[PDB]
């Protein structure tokens, strides 16, 4: 049972700007997703201080980076707080509306796409390098869901029948044909060292078989 939704016009406009604008410094997508993971880990850690049972779904707080050349995917996995169905369908897009408008205004005033995270909509920089994004997520208060979009104005949400995650989020980047450098170990190491060196959680870069 797959549900198809329309993006709000403003978010669809943001996605088209990310896809269509000429902008060579694409590597910042990884910093933006890792920053999102770190924020989600901060949240579950803070909540667990006053309710230890929130970690019954997993005590480990970490980030895994998993390249797969066979699938041409880069997956960013965290064990953070995860997202609810309402987050996926409405809450996060609602918040992103104001950040998008401010980001668009800043771009016309001289900012560049690398500053997208200062407006709270860094997730959408995934479309700098990905033709399709699949997000698997599990929040303590909700079921496991798969969100997916190839842009074009729509996204889908379904209950995920796959391997249970416990708690957290998996962002699966189906990379564009000319963006496979982000599957190379040395390239990912370089980018993590450059932009994510002080993240307060272990980042494990998986090796390919
Ligand atoms: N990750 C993520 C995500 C997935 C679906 C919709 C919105 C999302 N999002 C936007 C900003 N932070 C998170």
């Amino acid at each position: 049972e797959v549900e198809t939704f329309a993006f709000q016009a403003e978010i669809a406009q943001l996605m088209s700007l990310i896809i269509n604008t000429f902008y060579s410094n694409k590597e910042i997508f990884l910093r933006e997703l890792i920053s999102n993971s770190s924020d989600a880990l901060d949240k579950i850690r803070y909540e667990s201080l006053t309710d230890p049972s929130k970690l019954d779904s997993g005590k480990e707080l970490h980030i895994n980076l998993i390249p797969n050349k066979q699938d041409r995917t880069l997956t960013i996995v965290d064990t953070g707080i995860g997202m609810t169905k309402a987050d996926l369908i409405n809450n996060l897009g609602t918040i992103a509306k104001s950040g998008t408008k401010a980001f668009m205004e800043a771009l016309q005033a001289g900012a560049d796409i690398s500053m997208i995270g200062q407006f709270g909509v860094g997730f959408y920089s995934a479309y700098l390098v990905a033709e399709k994004v699949t997000v698997i997520t599990k929040h303590n208060d909700d079921e496991q869901y798969a969100w997916e979009s190839s842009a074009g104005g729509s996204f889908t949400v379904r209950t995920d029948t796959g391997e249970p995650m416990g708690r957290g989020t998996k962002v699966i980047l189906h990379l564009k044909e000319d963006q496979t450098e982000y599957l190379e170990e040395r390239r990912i190491k370089e980018i993590v060292k450059k932009h994510s060196q002080f993240i307060g959680y272990p980042i494990t870069l998986f090796v390919e078989k």
